[PDB]
């Protein structure tokens, strides 16, 4: 069987590029899919009551046709992201609608409109084949992927590709995602695998790490500098588990927000010291459905100042959205920045503009990362400066359960998924660098 | 009488600096004031039902003691600003609340905590006296004032003085404003009077012109460049009457929003062609008290694209606030900027964050201007590149009516006020430059 | 004959996309070429004694194979650039070296490694065919080109493509340039043709205009704002002319430097008023081959201040290099910027660093433009805000003489070349916009 | 004796603000001075043969009159800076030329135009008296002083005070410097003393730490971010000993250049790993005295790449000037920044502009720091994130020897000077924080 021979060559460690080019491609591959017919199955239920285990299937699907500028990748491991969860509960809309509408553009785009949607927006693995015009990547190259799919035909993205008007999120607005044994990506999504990490660890930072890097570190986001005070909501989640690391590695002070003493201890394990538990404080920023309580804004602001010696934060790392956003704007220092990439609790934000203009603050929208920012974020991982935050790993066959844990907030850092990898622990080729950092690497386990 | 002697010297033309130094200072001056006792006379009434004529008094007040780094200015003219309106209807709080609590600091700021409040945040006039440490300005100098009052003892303002924690607005959070025959200002508020303008014209740009300059032109605001498309709310109001000029003079395209065809004609007189009447289009961005209508946002966005050839705006010049802010965020181009210095219609903003993060937009809060920005804005006026926008002039005794007109929105550009100047038309000393630009200078009359 | 039928289709004005798709591609096309065998013919000669008429041949060459993301363009007109002239004298090295070495990379790059090299880095024309993966452009589209050729496989260019490490300049480091009846370009080189211009006018701004735009207008260069004073060396040259237009269109003040009273008249024709004749002033910035004369820097600075009312320039637009650079650093305002894209007089620059650090100045290097900047620069042409500067037009068969003209600086404006266009004056489809700007369009004739 | 009673009050540790206010001011104070007579004395000699011990005098000088916004400070300790060395060798120009022509401005600045010059640009001590208009600082306050003297009457400095046209360096371009028992400073030079440091340690970072902070960390300089590679010339000198710390604490990689293995060991003690010894490597960047050797530039570049895994530096921290500047421009990464605040080896820089424009690099001039940058730099010291780098301390009477050591390169630290402090080791009031950082605090000893 051809898939087993691909895995055997990977595990062998001796296969050269010519060997991979010679290996026969399988005729099908195992993939975690949504089914088009079942897209209304959660109709009328509440969001908590929607169960990804009901809609996620394990299918054998044919290999898509390789186009120019693309690579076929044998996937050793992937991860669950929030966008995967939303996809699995057909929220906010069935991902199938875009796939069909986009597919009518050209024959190449049409490959993605199918009765099934292969999900997954992270990958770690090995290049099998490359389409026409590809020089920078060869069969056998060990890779991770970022999830930005840009065509770059418009000039708009040529000073920062996040401005491309035709940007899709791989595995979400494209098919052939990474929760599968094989994946199709553009070669400009490919990055060198950090050699000191396992397959599942290498696959875990991708989406959240690059997002946090752009949002906090890069000049396209908050432009952090050493000495800054930074409020980090959700500091032990996927995004926060990288944002906290960037604040500390950058010489800044994180004020970490968590919802349980258990999460607080992980932040201390990361090296943070100023930690706020939103439950124990019992913040109620909203009096009712339509009115906020500035007394509760001010109470958050006083709690921050206890940790900073009377200083207000230079940057708020936002993502919870409507519930917290009025407080985020209020507590930010004169001249400071609220940077936002999400609105988990609701996207209709309300805030008092007097604080924004009279104190010269700014709200900066950020989304994923361009290839240079993705490369820089992955490079900091490769250098041992930023660490994966895996808490639990599931086999591909159990992806539905992994999605539900994330949906219900059962875990802390990243939830990983094995794909072709037969067990955890494989893929390390820099044991010296790994052993220097193993304690941090395992801090979320 | 010593006030007449001061005016006669100014009107004369050959008074040297020594002559002004030798003039006797009056023991009192006429000023437009609020009265501490009356500070709640409008409590219980509705916003449109407070008439500033009820709360604005013409009193004779003693001269304050001159301090270090300050100047006593004989005021030839001033203007009404919206903050003057807000002051006169003791809304949102009595300006006395500030004055009172501050004066407890230093005996110098204590001079401002009085039972009356001399209003006014613009001036054009002549320096009479300077306090200790004043080298750049001398008696007899023709000046306009910007309204930034900064102490600059804190380090915070030394990379942009707007960030000074003690940054106040002169005549609003300080006493001895410009709607009076004399005023007290810091000498770092002083700028050279544009020689081609009359006293009342020279006093009209100060507050709104410098604010629009920082908001739209400077790198501390939207950083406009030629080719940009800029949506300008209230394009024929105080702020808009300068923002439109900066867009056109900078090589950009303003899309001007007004509420009457009469105001549309002024915008065409300024050189603009893309004009939207919000009354005629009947935008109703809010369905009910708590929900907006995204179909109305899209309708604005389509109308803009009719003027731009399918392009979305790079910058939104905001200030109306809650009524328009959701639409402003929606219509902005991917990567664009919404810049806001106010919220006339309500400061509790609501917007859909999905548009802000998924299209990488930013909301930038802006407030007045630092001295360098104020100087640059006044310099463009002095060079004839930006023109005053006076529509109507009142005598000092009629300031109450001037404020009512702005309160109810009877006027268009700036409403000016004569102080010591006995009639309009005085104070020009560069007649050739004035003749070059008079048609534009008079565009709002 | 197939080439004639392509031209007939273009001149007809009613050919639809499907019509172009069905046209027969010729077997050969006529092209201006260098010959590998002759690359040593000028060895031993001074630069000004090398004659491009001796090295430039008119050949019939076969059509290259169309690759992914590429377009075959029927070229109506092109222009002579400085890089074309240098290539024609095999300076600084022969262009064949790069074509050979680069051709070793892959079969696609090998297409360019030929015994002949078709030169030309500007184009205006009509798309004939597009390779695999192209949806933005289609047969029949009227285009101009920018000359940046980037693969974008490296992440480096994904936040500003000028940072791409393996960039080529089309027609200089690639084959199939624009001085020919057909050309091969990447589709990410294509821009919409300005409809109000003729073929030869539309082909003229490209390289020099986008370069000046990035250098002066964009935030990657000097970030011009209205009110700035800008010193522009060679203000009537190819580059200095577009810089002068950008200064004026953005509301800044150019201080134009020229070498003759007739060149001063060109600057006045462009709308500039502050003009300095370095020949009349007799500046000798260098006392000998190794020592500069600071008293001559000072003389330039005083003369500048005569035009600005005592103000030093915010920006120096540099390109002459060693001769002028010390003076450019000297005269720049405290906090100002010297932006440089060339060193025509010599690339070993000498300056007094005391002025740079003690007055907090910066020198910013700039080079060509990314696709977004090229689009914005061409869009300002399409809007009628920036105008082509054609001074003389040659037919394709006379390209050798056009190159000599540029080599000996016989013209102040761009030198254009007709390719397929049978005469000047064709290709206008927005005659109303043309009429409005006709006098400016012809200012360099 | 009044001076002795001031020192006793400080050493007692229980003197209140009112006790300092009641202390009798001395009528003279001991100071390190230059003499305007001794003006010319080193002319005709070479730089190394200039002995500061001949030109630096220990005189008794009368107290200057205190002005508005100023403070008289009892100086416990100071430091030697390079500007002290340049002052003492009257080189390039005499500092008297500054002092002298200035004071003819205002009677307040005229106090500084004296026949002697009290040197010193750092201080740690205790406020004794404040002038009119001072609220933020009071007698008894423990302070360090930054050396920025700005008048701020001009608007130019109000968006970054370094742009004030009257910006000066206290103790170098002004009188009453800190190498003395008393000093006169503007209160906007005052910063809170770090409580965990001794007087001499607290005085040592001021000038070079704030300069390195602006140059490397702030957005007004290089804008460092974690992951950047930074080449740091003179990494164990004054400036470099802070620049190296900022690189490491901000998550970047310094490539440190020193001239002895002993200095290399200190860099390793600071936490750096990539270290280049310029003497051992034998770089000779200048062929003759008018020509450089690009083979030597390339050799440095390959040495850097050995440390970075083949990456070129994002930032070069320059200050040696002519000898190294050509290399610095060459080795910088494409799109990178060379930031320079000095030219120790000669201010006539020469560099190859081809590397700057073709690789889109920039040279950014930087000079000291504004009050906000100085506050942020001192705050990082106060938080124990940046440490002082004292190597040796001299008594006030031996300042000439201290100057000579820096002039010839005998030491590596900052070299500190006791003023009123009778011995080393006094002034710590936060011993717990000191203990946490003592090993790093003493790394240069
Ligand atoms: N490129 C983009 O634009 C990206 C967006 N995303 C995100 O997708 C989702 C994933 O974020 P991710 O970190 O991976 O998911 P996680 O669940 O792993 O972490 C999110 C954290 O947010 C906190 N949180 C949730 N709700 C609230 C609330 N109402 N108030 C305060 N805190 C709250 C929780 O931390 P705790 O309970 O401990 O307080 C939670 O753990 C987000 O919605 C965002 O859209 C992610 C990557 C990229
Ligand atoms: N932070 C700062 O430094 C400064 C703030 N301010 C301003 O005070 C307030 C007044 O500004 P100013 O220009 O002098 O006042 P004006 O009244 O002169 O102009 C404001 C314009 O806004 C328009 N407008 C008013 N209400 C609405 C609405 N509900 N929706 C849409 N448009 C509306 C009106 O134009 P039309 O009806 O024709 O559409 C009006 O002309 C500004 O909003 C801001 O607070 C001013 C200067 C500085
Ligand atoms: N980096 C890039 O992307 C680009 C660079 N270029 C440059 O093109 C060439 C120069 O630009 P371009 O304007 O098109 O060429 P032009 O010949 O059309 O103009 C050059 C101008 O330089 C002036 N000049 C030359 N030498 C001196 C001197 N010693 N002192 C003062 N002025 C001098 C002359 O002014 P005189 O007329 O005073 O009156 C001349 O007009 C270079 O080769 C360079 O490559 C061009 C396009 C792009
Ligand atoms: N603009 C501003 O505000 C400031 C400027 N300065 C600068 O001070 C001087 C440097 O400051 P500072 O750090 O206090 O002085 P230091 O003497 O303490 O350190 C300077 C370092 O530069 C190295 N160096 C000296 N000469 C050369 C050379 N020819 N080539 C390469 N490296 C060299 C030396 O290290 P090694 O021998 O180990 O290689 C030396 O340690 C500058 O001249 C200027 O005065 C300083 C502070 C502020």
């Amino acid at each position: 069987r051809h898939m087993q021979e691909i895995l055997d060559a990977i595990l062998s460690g001796d296969a050269a590029s010519a060997d991979y080019a010679a290996l026969a491609l399988p005729e099908s591959y195992r993939a975690v899919t949504l089914h088009k017919g079942e897209e209304r199955m959660f109709d009328g239920l509440a969001s908590r009551d929607k169960d990804p285990r009901k809609s996620l299937h394990l299918d054998d699907v044919p290999l898509p046709e390789l186009g120019p500028g693309e690579a076929l990748v044998a996937v050793m491991a992937s991860s669950v992201n929030y966008n995967t969860v939303w996809s699995s509960i057909f929220e906010p809309v069935s991902t199938f609608g875009f796939l069909e509408r986009y597919g009518r553009l050209s024959p190449l785009t049409a490959r993605h409109d199918l009765p099934y949607h292969v999900l997954g927006s992270d990958l770690a693995g090995v290049v099998l084949r490359t389409g026409a015009g590809v020089n920078a990547w060869k069969p056998g190259d060990e890779v991770v992927a970022h999830c930005l799919s840009v065509e770059l035909e418009s000039p708009d993205g040529h000073n920062d590709t996040m401005m491309d008007p035709e940007q899709r999120i791989w595995g979400f607005e494209t098919n052939f995602g990474g929760l599968a044994q094989l994946a199709l990506v553009k070669t400009n999504q490919l990055l060198p695998k950090p050699k000191h990490l396992t397959w599942e660890e290498a696959a875990s930072p991708g989406l959240v790490n690059s997002t946090a890097y752009r949002q906090l570190v890069s000049r396209n986001g908050a432009g952090l500098k050493q000495g800054d005070n930074v409020l980090i909501w959700g500091a032990s989640g996927g995004l926060g588990s990288y944002a906290t690391q960037y604040a500390l590695a950058g010489g800044a002070t994180p004020i970490c927000v968590v919802s349980s003493p258990r999460k607080a201890d992980i932040c201390r394990a990361m090296g943070a010291e100023a930690i706020i538990d939103r439950s124990a404080e019992g913040y109620r920023f909203w009096k009712d459905e339509h009115h906020q309580d500035p007394r509760e804004w001010k109470r958050l602001g006083g709690k921050i100042r206890e940790f900073t010696g009377g200083e207000d934060v230079d940057i708020v790392f936002e993502h919870p959205g409507r519930e917290t956003f009025g407080a985020s704007v209020y507590v930010t220092r004169k001249g400071g920045t609220i940077v936002t990439c999400a609105s988990t609790s609701g996207y209709m934000h309300q805030y008092d503009n007097r604080y924004l203009w009279m104190s010269l603050k700014r709200i900066v929208g950020s989304h994923f990362a361009n290839y240079r920012e993705a490369f820089e974020a992955n490079r900091l991982v490769a250098k041992g400066k930023i660490h994966p935050t895996l808490s639990k790993v599931y086999a591909l066959e159990e992806t539905g359960q992994a999605a539900l844990d994330v949906h219900h907030n059962k875990h802390q850092g990243k939830v990983g998924v094995l794909c072709l990898a037969p067990r955890e622990g494989l893929g390390v080729t820099d044991p010296e660098l790994r052993s220097k950092h193993l304690t941090k690497i395992n801090a979320f386990r």
